[PDB]
């Protein structure tokens, strides 16, 4: 039994889950998030109550203006870089792009429905079929190279072109479709073999930018997905996942929205631990 197991059963029995997550309520430090409440970005934030810090938000280069809700969570023990953001309005697209380009960004991470419970958690950032979508006010277009679908999650190959210099690069977008908002995976199978789908493709390497993980706010299921990755990094090299957590959160306000989905990210770090994968894609019948 390990240390991280020792402690599941510990909150398990004890029915301390709710608790735990208040103290990492009550631990969590506020940082200053002004830009984010500027009046001319007003319309640039999904949420009112969900803002990127102002000392790790991600900056558009050399736009008139740089503000998108969109954080870099450094994790320098971990030689793991993320950026967390909301799902993209229809006027912030082109900013969402333009940040992919400017980041040198390989992996786009999605895992929110385009519509969830009768409201829209994101608009429709890239096409569905041959068409090509253009965001002329950052100057990039993109266009649908392939799409393989599994039976929880698709894999897009997109095309990201600055139509202004011509040149290209090909952007893996992996879309998990059956995780609900505020809520967890079918099972940390599931999630583990979709994390390692992201994984296998190289796209976390630290010879590209960091990936892009967005979710409807970029804090609930993103902060599962990072924070298990994150943990499971660290592994590789004893873990303490709520100090790995509350650091994390020092980056990007709430990460994390739910004692379950807390519960969940420790399900998910002791099972991937065992890395096994091959058992993962039989028990998320991908296929």
């Amino acid at each position: 039994p390990t240390t991280i197991e020792r402690e599941f059963e510990e909150l398990d029995t004890q029915r301390r889950w709710q608790p735990l997550y208040l103290e990492i309520r009550n631990e969590s430090h506020d940082y200053p998030h002004r830009v984010a409440k500027f009046p001319e970005n007003r319309n640039r934030n999904r949420y009112r109550d969900v803002s990127p810090y102002d000392h790790s938000r991600v900056k558009l280069q050399n736009a008139e203006n740089d503000y998108i809700n969109a954080s870099l969570v450094d994790i320098e023990e971990a030689q793991r870089s993320y950026i967390l953001t909301q799902g993209p309005l229809p006027n912030t697209c082109c900013h969402f792009w333009l940040m992919v380009w400017q980041q040198k960004t390989k992996a786009v991470v999605m895992l929110n429905r385009i519509v969830e419970k009768e409201s829209v958690k994101c608009a429709q950032y890239w096409p569905t079929d041959d068409q090509e979508m253009l965001f002329k006010e950052t100057g990039f277009s993109v266009k649908l190279l392939s799409e393989d679908v599994k039976s929880y999650y698709t894999v897009h190959l997109l095309q990201l072109e600055n139509i202004n210099s011509g040149e290209t690069r090909t952007i893996s977008h992996f879309h998990y479709t059956t995780w609900p908002d505020f809520g967890v995976p079918e099972s940390p199978a599931s999630f583990l073999n979709f994390l390692f789908k992201v994984r296998e493709s190289g796209s976390l390497n630290p010879d590209h930018g960091p990936a892009v993980i967005h979710c409807s706010a970029g804090i609930g299921r993103s902060g599962t997905f990072s924070l298990v990755d994150t943990c499971l990094v660290l592994m590789e090299k004893d873990i303490n996942i709520k100090q790995v957590l509350l650091n994390m959160r020092k980056y990007r306000m709430g990460l994390i929205q739910t004692p379950d989905q807390l519960r969940f990210s420790y399900m998910a770090i002791i099972e991937g631990a065992k890395c096994i994968q091959k058992r993962w894609k039989e028990l998320s019948k991908e296929d």
